[PDB]
């Protein structure tokens, strides 16, 4: 009850900065997490006792894949966490709960390959789940950690409010599927141009949602250079594995999963900022224009990439 956490001075100012690394001390990262949803949600949004355990079992279905490892999902939550407390009032209470919750769930139990990968590989999540293969799989994860005896962090929200906030959650989880980012930016784009944006049309904040989650997931390249370039180190080291793996199954991976090809890397991440990530916290910035910072520090890394192609590092 009056058990706030506390963070060192540094880590207490900078975690409120979009551009914050949560750090190499992997046990401090439950309390990082802990510390958000106190400060973003409240001390009495979740018993403390069930909240832990509910972490440390999310923490252990996380596996020790070079990327999509038990670090991303509290980066990708603190991220969210950044763009919930600069945007005060736009978020109900079941959002804040249900979207920091979301993040830190939304990629359980990866196993480092693409849905792309399962699909050829004939993998058996491919049968049981056709599109958003991963992403699927990682709301089930989610929904079995909460079904745990004591893990039930909503206990005290009412079967209407549970409802709400588990459809937030996979909703938000599967919108984390990149496939589905591309129409959803489009619309929300066009909503925007024609003033027909509604934040009380429920489809509207789900778009809204899902472009945070998008936002959030890729936010590697709203890092400080030095971050964003070691970040993209673990990118590379799934992607030319799955690419190995691919090889295996006798099919010549794209470019961008080729370890062949590691030349092309530079080139390769100027049209992943301006196909992807610069219209992402473009859009974003447009809607809530607070989250600025992001598309700042977005276009900082893609001019230190342009840096790196004229031989300047
Ligand atoms: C955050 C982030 C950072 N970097 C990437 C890699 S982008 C990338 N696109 C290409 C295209 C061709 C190519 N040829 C050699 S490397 C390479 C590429 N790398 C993806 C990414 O997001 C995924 C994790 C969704
Ligand atoms: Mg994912
Ligand atoms: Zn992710």
């Amino acid at each position: 009850g009056l058990m706030q956490f506390t963070l060192p001075v540094r880590l207490c100012k900078e975690i409120e900065l979009f551009h914050f690394d949560i750090g190499p001390f992997e046990n401090m990262w439950p309390g990082i997490f802990v510390y958000m949803v106190h400060r973003s949600c409240g001390t009495s949004c979740f018993e403390l006792e069930k909240l832990c355990r509910f972490i440390m079992s999310v923490k252990k279905n996380y596996r020790r894949v070079p990327y999509h490892n038990w670090k991303h999902a509290v980066t990708v939550a603190h991220c969210m966490y950044a763009i919930l407390q600069n945007n005060h009032t736009l978020f109900t209470d079941l959002e804040r709960k249900g979207l920091l919750i979301a993040c830190l769930c939304h990629d359980l139990d990866h196993r480092g390959f693409s849905n792309s990968y399962l699909q050829k590989f004939d993998h058996p999540l491919a049968a049981l789940y056709s599109t958003s293969t991963m992403e699927q799989h990682h709301f089930s994860q989610t929904v079995s950690i909460l079904q745990l005896e004591g893990h039930n962090i909503f206990s005290t929200l009412s079967s209407s409010e549970y409802e709400q906030v588990l459809e937030i959650i996979r909703k938000a989880i599967i919108a984390t599927d990149l496939a589905l980012y591309f129409g959803n930016r489009k619309q929300l784009e066009e909503m925007y141009q024609t003033g027909s944006l509604n934040l009380n049309n429920q489809s509207h904040r789900d778009r809204v949602i899902g472009l945070m989650m998008t936002a959030c997931d890729l936010c590697s390249v709203t890092k400080l250079w030095p971050v964003t370039k070691l970040t993209a180190n673990d990118i590379y080291a799934e992607f030319w594995a799955e690419g190995d793996e691919m090889k295996k199954l006798g099919i010549q991976p794209i470019p961008m999963m080729d370890r062949d090809k590691k030349d092309e890397v530079p080139q390769g991440q100027l049209g992943f900022y301006n196909a992807v990530a610069i219209p992402c916290y473009t859009t974003l910035t447009q809607i809530l224009p607070p989250t600025e910072p992001l598309l700042k520090a977005c276009r900082d890394n893609l001019s230190q990439w342009e840096k790196v192609i004229r031989g300047e590092e």
